[PDB]
């Protein structure tokens, strides 16, 4: 199942202490995310030493003696007026510092292979810049990734050299000219030898260390968007039955398979079901007998944007784990190879796929959204899920809803693709052009608004539970209140009977505002009740009733509302979910009690999910699935 | 190898004379093609007929026994017959989408009758087909619109009209009745199983697909063509640089392409023309040709997955609530939502775009004189430029269909609205991506036919080439002994002979301003400086003189012979012997009265009804 | 014509100190460039106050005597719930700030119903250089840019929560940054909460500075094309007033007339039609599309950007908040002006022209580069001589299809992504903002291709000036050696003509290589001659002079070549541009002997179209035209 090998990549990102470069040892996009974002993870080159400087030699001897390989004796001194001509971008706004230490790491790992000729010593000072946090400043554009990522690459290179045009980062503070920042970590500029220009500066590093945090990213925020899928299926009032096994044995999309197995796994013993069942069978003719699409055709839904983001991980690992310049020197037969493996195209595609396949989970996302949203689609809960219960002064999540329209629809924009813009490019030599890392810009762009979209759902399906909760014990008042009553004004077994029906029936969330107003459902039921058991037992006591009603419920009802602001999730599987946004984000049920404002609540949620805290709940929710 | 999955594709297709419709038998997308493109072949629906029975049976007792199960039969189809004629849906596709539904209920889930599904392959056998509106359907609740006039048929609605085969069109009831079949009376859940499939979106992927693997492996193959025609370098295709960039698809194109070009007599050419002036020529081909291995990589893989994906929803069972009758419960899903099969075709259609953007990079190199290594500007023969503008016409075209190609290419599953009552807040929109996937795909096939038709001209113009330079090395070879020339000022001139492209002095060899008098003139010069006289330069002014009595005759001469080899050699000699001698045609030029179009037209056909399977199969015999 | 209109803009960003704000006095998209962009721009808020007032109490009214009006008889609860937005990126503090000042004009009509007394406190925190930090992300523009106002009004109210910018480092809550001006928070009456976040102000805001700085760099690319036609070696004819009379577009007939203008005088256009007289026959006679047809395909641009000009104007113009107060008739008028359409379209039409503007600039500089479509320059602009170790503009040319490709990318439009929004209640909704800020990052990109352009075309400026300056050496040596060695006029005519003919760039990395076209010319001629002239003694001479060309020819045209590294551009149009980027921004020739590299030069250019510095040089070399 796709669900262990993304646990797999999660665990790995955590556990991960140093990532080995060794030419043989698979890098993941977890091992290239953790380098990123935890600098404790520190590089080991091993010396895949021998084949290095066997390759190094051969590249430097045939130099030497005018053979005739391209980029070594060949137009595109020669080496460093490579670098000066591709000094080129503008800052405008920069590729960020995890996007450069990612690009040196693929970039140092491509050389492994001996295909390169670059000098071991040159990917000595690759190891020790990473590891000592210096990165060069690289302008956002200017590469079309297809003799590699030219121009950003060439950064790299340019501090290497000691570019005095060059600025490093030395963490997060330190910036100063690249010799300066060379001599802080004990290195002096290297001078390119042959070919070595063109070995650091064609490679399809840049894209495919932006591609490696995306598809990272992508795993991640999949198995959260179907886990997720579970917690709706329980705050909406779902039927779980959706997800039973024999509907996609028969339509056996292996991502249809694999995620409804998920959801029925995350529901099986679920108290929210129990509820659910309950609620459906109460009015039972009245009430909807199926879910609606964004619930009941989720694993159908999420089957290709599975399959998507799986195979699009394999694609960038293969580009990962590559030798991508050119020639590929070959000195075990004495030839050097003129090909195009700086050619950015695999993952270029693969990059518009998964924007589509974002862009396809935030559309579930909005939908299940809406539906949470509106009264007449959530199956009891208020509208924006408004604990009121003075709804005047009370508009609930509504700015939430009107934010998730907005992140959708930009999102939607954003997945166009990127690689059906290809321009004939450099004196039209390159004639054809992958785009890479402009596509994986976008999709990059595109999953910083399914975050959002995330934390947003999450939030209002907190939210959801105690509505939920609150809704259940608010029931239990009004059936205990009007079941006394009736007995202290001593009305018939009929009448009880008829009035305690209706006190279990009526959606609490449309009378929370004023339980006794006469216009509003429960006064309204209780009054057709009333006159029923009159012509069917065909007054002075119902009279009463409806006065002392408006005496014990309403202060009643604020009792206990009052008190849950200040239980069906222990039971599950989301409690780990509730638990960390409750409890350890410090939030609460949203009301006008409540001073937070919305941004408050759910950049808390966003941040956790931005910086990997959400997979701690996440991991928890899973224990036991197989 | 891919390569050898989309053979097994083509044969399968080509061979099939039943299609066995059983439950357990997989359909591919080759019997779905070859269902709607070959008539002689029959559907076989095997009695698969227990299992159906006994979920008919279940459905109908739970209506008699007057159960309550959610999930009349004519009052959805009626609501559903809302499409409306501007157009429509081809009965190659509708024929298809009956085939997919009637497959859809052998799995003994769907509660439709036996009887219905005898009369689904009876009107597929009889070739009667409802005529069906092109737009309606979101593809969620399944193809509700567009499967509710196959309804329609099978109800003898009046209002739905039927072809019988390409001429006849009837009303319904009288096509039924043309076929021996009488109009149902709809029974419990048999409505919904009907309307409430994947079945269209699926037809048109199932076509689209076969077609995607199709022109995939005509498009890789043709890449070695190229090399051949544009005198490439054949390294780029060696196995070790793909191995150490081990994309599947980056591996298994280079892989064919490596066998395609081994021992090629083009490649032999190649060599010896950056033999001659070597350290003035590229050292490398431009990126079309190139990086086509790692371009291709994703485009395999994308085509090879998504046939995949659309196999699967062929095999299924796509309606709801699915019926699990040993265990006594009707199960509410929502296999009818075509998401697997609209998000795919989005990825195709990208795919597809990037297959043309390829073929027009490599076309444009092919028609510019500065790109081409030696072949004349639009690949015109001339000698007369002035009224010979040779392939301009398909030049520009290329450019018109690959912009049209990329703007297709924008995804359709991106346009989700929340439809239905808001019921269908997400919706696949299946059938519309498949339809934008299919447009594309024909852009690609007048893309194609261009492509092998303009490599055609390149393979004559270069056989041509090698005719004519050997001529001019005879003329000069031969005039110097004559004009008493030393061998230091013979070799000199030949040396230009061999060197100078023919192409650049064909228009009027003799002309001093042109190449090859440039040449000769500057050797000339070098000569009477390395000899130093007054005898030297009388035979050389003879030489010249002597030049415009012969040479441009006999270069006349072998071109209007060639008019009236290398090729024999190559891979890809079936596609040349194809387009040359079984479509009819010649080098393109002022003297052949047929027009572009006529000629790219026998190409283009050939690629549409399949025949140019014929040359590919061909060309491939032996690769492993 | 449009050009004059553009110009009257420039001008207005220029010249203007006060911000009249007063409900009758238009504001254009000038006057917000300069308030958002010049911090010495003061808002003026003219007492106007007596409607404000007016429509302020008739409000107030109806909340005394407790009239029930929909809208206007609670804000606190509204902005609560819309401080919605997330920091993930932000609205920067010129868009924020001008969004302040379109809310404020707004309310200047009357019919708001805001207190004058916030109209203050916001020309207050504006001159003040207050603003709140405002989330991107949220707006779909339809009852307004609901959650970025919200933030405005957080301000006005000392939200804590919410943070405030005073000047470029300061973050301080609202309530600390109120009291450092000297405010204090208000506290909303009826209406006025919706008054302040149901406006189109935001998208507005960017729509403005975005349409400004469109009208800009269209007149700037317009002029160019002008600079592209002197350095290419056009001919001006394509710009004739005939042409476009017989296809009277107005934006053709308008573009054309500037170009014809430009033109009129060219030293360039000289140099330009000598070179078709020599060797007439084998050179094109018509240029290429990107010159040629720049009218034709600049008409639509020109259009689109003017009208969409009017278009945010009449919306800056605009009282945009609902209800529309109608105190005059006692009523208030329920509608929707809040709705974002007008500019949300028109965003993505400009967004579209200006992709086509990226095209045109795209197109000309590939030919630039190219030598088979350059007439005579070299590729990719080296000026060598020794091209193994000068690669030129190359980097450039690379990241000028990696942005026109994004472009075009980016302009895809917004507007067809309308989602069903707010309960369905906001069912269409316009994305203007959404929209905007994509067209403003499609501006980015054009500037960085305006400022490649622009560098690259002063490059061929000194390369043709230095083409001149070469062949005159040439024709010298070759006349003086003529005459040196005796040569007959015959050969002496021969010889010139050649030195006249052969594009000096094919031969300048070694102008007596034999292979190289001066010589191989020169031996074609050698050879004629001895023909028509008949020697022995000829022979001699014309060995002579080939050993003396060799011993001096090349160290004269180093000479000259190193003295012009240590003319036309003075009678051209374009010397303005050229004094610009060479003098004052301190650039020159570039070459491998020349340590600044195209980064730090383009950087300069860039720096200066983004700051405005790039409107001096362009108002100069339009002076004269009317």
């Amino acid at each position: 199942s796709h669900v262990k090998d993304i646990l797999g990549l999660i665990n790995a990102f955590n556990e991960v202490k140093k990532i080995t470069v060794d030419g043989t040892t698979p890098i993941t996009v977890a091992h290239v995310a953790a380098l990123a974002r935890r600098h404790d993870v520190k590089v080991a080159l091993e010396a895949c030493r021998a084949r290095v400087e066997t390759c190094s030699s051969w590249v430097q001897r045939k130099a030497e003696d005018g053979a005739d390989i391209y980029g070594v004796t060949t137009g595109f001194e020669l080496q460093e007026s490579l670098i000066r001509c591709l000094l080129a971008g503008v800052f405008t706004d920069e590729l960020p510092a995890t996007a450069t230490r990612s690009a040196m790491l693929l970039r140092l790992n491509s050389f492994t292979y001996g295909c390169s000729g670059i000098r071991w010593e040159v990917m000595e000072a690759l190891e020790k810049l990473l590891n000592s946090n210096v990165s060069p400043k690289v302008p956002l554009r200017g590469s079309v990734s297809a003799s590699g990522d030219l121009i950003p690459l060439a950064y790299i290179a340019g501090l290497l050299i000691g570019k005095p045009s060059v600025i490093a980062r030395i963490g997060d503070d330190v910036e100063v000219p690249a010799p300066e920042a060379l001599s802080r970590v004990g290195l002096r500029p290297f001078k390119l030898q042959a070919k070595e220009g063109l070995a650091l500066v064609a490679g399809t590093s840049f894209a495919t260390a932006v591609a490696s945090t995306v598809m990272y990213d992508a795993n991640v925020l999949l198995l959260l968007v179907e886990t997720l899928c579970g917690m709706f299926c329980e705050v909406i009032f779902g039927r779980e039955e959706f997800a039973h096994p024999l509907i996609h044995k028969v339509k056996p999309h292996p991502g249809q398979i694999e995620s409804a197995e998920l959801l029925e796994w995350l529901l099986r013993s679920s108290p929210f079901q129990e509820l659910s069942r309950e609620y459906y069978s109460i009015d039972k003719l009245k009430k909807p007998k199926q879910d609606r699409y964004a619930l009941r055709s989720s694993p159908q839904w999420l089957a290709p944007l599975v399959q998507t983001i799986r195979d699009a991980t394999t694609t960038v690992e293969t580009e990962v784990n590559s030798a991508n310049d050119n020639p590929i020197i070959d000195h075990a037969n004495d030839r050097a190879l003129h090909g195009a493996n700086f050619q950015g195209s695999a993952v270029g595609f693969y990059m518009d796929y998964v924007r589509i396949a974002v862009a396809g989970l935030g559309k579930l996302l909005f939908a299940q959204f809406t539906e949470l949203m509106i009264e007449y689609y959530s199956n009891g809960l208020p509208g924006n899920l408004s604990l009121g219960p003075d709804l005047s002064v009370d508009y609930g999540l509504k700015g939430l809803d009107i934010a998730m329209a907005a992140y959708s629809s930009e999102l939607q924009y954003l997945a166009n693709p990127v690689t059906t813009h290809v321009h004939s490019a450099e004196q039209h030599n390159q004639d054809i052009n992958s785009l890479a890392l402009i596509s994986a810009r976008k999709t990059e762009e595109a999953l910083d608004i399914l975050k959002l979209m995330i934390a947003s759902h999450l939030t209002a399906m907190c939210q959801a539970v105690d509505l939920r909760q609150l809704e259940e014990a608010l029931v239990k008042v009004v059936e205990n209140v009007v079941s006394t009553l009736a007995d202290e004004c001593g009305l018939p077994n009929d009448t009880k009977a008829r009035l305690l029906y209706v006190a279990k029936a009526v959606p609490v969330y449309t009378y929370l505002e004023s339980p006794c107003d006469p216009t509003l459902p429960l006064l309204l039921g209780l009054k057709q009740s009333c006159f029923d058991t009159i012509l069917a037992l065909h007054v002075d006591r119902l009279a009463e009733f409806e006065k002392r009603l408006s005496d014990r419920l309403e202060n009643e009802m604020t009792a206990v509302r009052v008190l849950y602001e200040k239980v069906r999730i222990q039971g599950s599987k989301f409690l780990p979910f509730y638990r960390f946004v409750r409890e350890e984000l410090d939030t609460g049920v949203m009301s006008a009690r409540r001073e937070q404002t919305p941004q408050e609540d759910v950049q808390k949620v966003f941040d956790a999910i931005a910086d990997g805290r959400i997979t701690v709940p996440l991991l928890h929710c899973l224990q036991g699935f197989l």
